[PDB]
């Protein structure tokens, strides 16, 4: 299995992208922490991963990426109990759109405090963690819409922003340490594109659908989690990565592109 | 004079970058309503303008860019007494560099409530008064770390990359209201960098200036404010500008180059 | 005036942009050398600017900027006539579709000899001719197409990525030497676009129209050359961007965004 | 293993990064079909990694990619041979170092014509052969300078520019075909890269050596092509990468990053 042995965390495991992300690695045969704020969910995805591969070795955590201290703690268990840690992947991340003339100071104190401090907190933690063997994969969820982003969407575009440019800079001073960073950019279908898709009209959801075609060369829809995006997530976790650092990672059919 | 009649905000007037901004476009014959948190040398800036500009129109307000309503006071009542609102600058700003795995929780909520915050909030206010008259231009100050940055500056870099994408994205969602919005990246001589230099050995001094030769390919010095951002920043606020948004202008004699 | 007594070559002068730049820059009072190859348009261009601008001092000169020996010789005759050589804008370059599977050798060939020798040859005898006096800018033209570009238009988009990068790398060679060189993306009304719009039925017009009204932020509209691209065009060739060197100016009201 | 099966093509297979992706993709199960100009050292490369995988399916094909006849030729015999066309790779390219302003147009021409040409034809010709199949993956070589590039390399740098930008332009076009088409920008030991050392005074090879240590992050060395490339080229071949098209992927250790 191309993740054999390896040791690995994952926030955000309970539902979307990061539920994906989990079930993927334990197909991949790694060890799986899976983390979240969400307890039952989270626990549920890892339930249900295991019942499709029996004898997996993973376990759920309780985190709160925004609070260091529960970070390193809850860290610092997963690492106990798997006996090291090779892999830490960040995909916890709040949504929210906004009009960008009327944005709140809770709104954006939240959403820069999931996606931006999130990162730096786990980021961190697993720094620490990985620094004394000499080698180490820190995984960043990263955004199309950190490039420029959409209408009603400055607040998320900018701390996903915040992320890439993040993502650029460790990479240049972990990597003497022998630790890679990278960040992922991801258009999938999730619950919440699912939630939008159903409380449009016939006629805003065939405007979407004719957008959408365009917009995305391969295939004009956005891409299934688990067949597009799982096999570029054990990719990046596994070693055949280990000479790619500070990049960013599009899996949207080309929606975007770097330059 | 280039800005001749125009009706212009910057904020962070006080010392530096800032400081050069109120200079330079009150030389330049703007109507200029200059803010900061350090009154008194706020004050002392207009005032030493005025002295070079003999007859020119200026004033100072206090003003906490971090605090929405305090911007929307201060702003509202520096387009009353200029009877409008054309050019809209954001030079307030915070530094502070940090190694990446040590940084404090209030250490990320300052600096990102400054750069950050402070850029939605004058955006925003600046929008709301240049709407109705169906044109406008805010000039946000991004930097070459926004990019990737430097060693133990992750966190700096982060919030200048959360602006240039701030910039990106309402430059879309504002432009049909005819409102321009860009992003200055300046590399300048400023007292933060003259306290850097004055506390280095004469080994380590040698070194940066070797360095810095080397890395910026016109002059192979850090600018000057007056001389070298001056000129642009009068272009920027000028009507030659009208055609272009959304953009970064790096002001840095090459050390880095946009794609 | 903003050029007054700088002396400047214009290569392209004869028709469309490249005359807009002719015309702006003889206004803004530049002693101007235009070279063509269209030599009754070109001295057309010349002679009517003259008229608007009683007193000028301006000259036409044939030229083939993918033949070597003839730039030599004509960029020399120029700096003979106006006693040095302060600006060098390249702005000849050739235009052309093509499905990306079906490009002749002899397309291919064309639009690289103009495009990028061209603009090569152009940069190399500018230099040579500035480099003595310690200062000089250079301002290539470089495309929106060149970041991704059209469908249909890989060949010239092409051709204009190798302009950019070029600008770039000569930037950081020939700083040292006090040459600035940047680059002009334009997105302007020229006879090549009103040919296509003429040529469209009413209901593809519509479309283009409506595509375009959403991919131009301000206005939604292809710009005027003499309105919209002049101003920046003589920033670029004044002393105020003398810290600038190696970038891309976008003068396309928001079309694309420089990252 | 990874690539059973898989029918690839790949130019440039007779030495460095070339010889390195037909090993690789022979020891991934892979029927490679190499071409390239030196026939001998073209088959020795193929022999010698056939004893290392008893029972591959191979063959040399000698075909110059500057030459569209010899391209069609040639790729439809090997399409032939394998049953059909998956993947090609085109790595075959020139390098050549020349200060900017002394290029003479025959270097000019050789350059442009095997890294443009080369990569236009080879495109052209793999889109056709895999259009009417609904799937495709076309996998250029671009490079770390093709972004802004080094001292006395404006001219190579300018070649790769145009192919990243036309492997982001044909992406979308080809892309609702099925095939995805992306870039990769290796940084590896080559023979010419050895050369360039084994010349050098002792003291240019340490200043050379502490450099290259800090300008790559990971391990501060030029990669190995068969431990650190080989493995990204597998994945970017295989299934895996079906969703990406139109982007970069830097195997550097960290010397650029996209933006």
């Amino acid at each position: 299995k191309l993740l054999e042995g390896k040791r690995i965390i994952v926030t955000g495991g309970a539902q979307g992208i990061g539920a994906s992300v989990v079930r993927a690695y334990i197909a991949a045969g790694a060890t799986v922490a899976s983390m979240d704020m969400n307890d039952t969910l989270g626990q549920q995805v890892v339930s249900e991963a295991g019942k499709a591969n029996p004898g997996c070795k993973s376990r759920y955590y309780h985190c709160n990426i925004a609070d260091r201290p529960e970070v390193e703690k809850a860290f610092a268990t997963a690492a106990e109990d798997m006996g090291g840690l090779d892999v830490m992947v960040n995909v916890a991340g709040v949504h929210r759109h906004s009009p960008p003339d009327a944005i709140a100071e809770e709104l954006y104190d939240m959403l820069f405090r999931v996606n931006v401090l999130g990162t730096i907190n786990t980021n961190a933690v697993a720094y620490r963690l990985m620094k004394g063997q000499g080698i180490g994969n820190i995984i960043n969820f990263g955004s199309e819409s950190g490039l420029t982003g959409e209408i009603n969407n400055a607040l998320y575009s900018a701390t996903k922003a915040a992320v890439h440019t993040w993502t650029r800079n460790v990479a240049r001073q972990w990597g003497p340490d022998g630790i890679r960073i990278n960040a992922v950019l991801p258009y999938m279908v999730t619950p919440m594109y699912v939630d939008f898709r159903n409380a449009l009209s016939s006629e805003d959801l065939a405007a979407h659908d004719a957008a959408t075609k365009t917009d995305i060369p391969l295939g004009g829809k956005f891409g299934d989690a688990d067949k597009d995006l799982a096999p570029v997530m054990v990719f990046l976790a596994s070693d055949a990565s280990h000479f790619m650092t500070g990049q960013m990672f599009p899996v949207d059919g080309g929606l975007i592109a770097v330059r």
